[PDB]
């Protein structure tokens, strides 16, 4: 699995995370190991790291 679907909406508190809306569509490319995912937003263009118990396979 590539690609996600967030599960519940998310704002960034910094420089490096990525704010996105429940529902939102996320290319994930190591989603191995961590808490935390860097991800690609399919929706919106954005990018930055999500945390991983907050999405879903898409």
């Amino acid at each position: 699995v590539t690609t996600f679907v967030a599960l519940y909406d998310y704002e960034s508190r910094t420089e490096t995370d990525l704010s996105f809306k429940k529902g939102e569509r996320l290319q994930i490319l190591n989603s191995s190991e961590g808490d935390w995912w860097l991800a690609h937003s399919l929706t919106t263009g954005e990018t930055g790291y999500i945390p991983s118990n907050y999405v879903a396979p898409s």
